[PDB]
């Protein structure tokens, strides 16, 4: 129960991401993924702005269950985040299904506001990770939710 999104498209950018699920080892590996057309550090507006460098970084986590969120470590003034970082996630199949994949993307910086640029939640319902995922999504603009 929560409002929808319609009218001027969203230019917030896009992110890489893989989820897939190890049988063997019976967890959740979700690697992350480098990315690119991230907007700059700003708070209120400003095209471009001029020598604007942080260390952004992408965060991880498992609908519904918003609380047990992961961050990959900090990189160098950049404006494409890469790490290629893998993860695991003690959790069964069952509940996985259930469970969505979801990805916050914040800036980090002394004046870095949690105003995150965007996040891309995918069901892992439908897709198949016994066999692995790996696709491409565009952030999206966050809102509230009183769920």
């Amino acid at each position: 129960g929560s409002s929808g999104s319609s009218g001027s498209k969203y230019q917030l950018g896009m992110l890489h991401f893989s989820t897939q699920y190890d049988l063997l080892h019976n967890h959740l590996t979700v690697r992350v993924i480098e990315a690119r057309d991230l907007p700059p550090p700003i708070s209120h507006d400003g095209s471009r702005q001029d020598m604007a460098h942080s260390n952004p970084y992408v965060k991880i986590c498992l609908l519904p269950d918003q609380k047990n969120s992961k961050q990959t470590g900090v990189k160098r003034k950049t404006q494409k985040p890469v790490f290629e970082e893998r993860y695991t996630f003690e959790i069964p199949f069952l509940e996985a299904q259930r469970r969505t994949l979801l990805l916050t993307v914040v800036d980090f910086d002394k004046f870095s506001r949690h105003c995150v640029i965007g996040k891309v939640s995918v069901p892992l319902c439908e897709v198949d990770l016994v066999k692995g995922g790996h696709w491409w999504k565009a952030l999206i603009p966050s809102g509230p939710s009183s769920g």
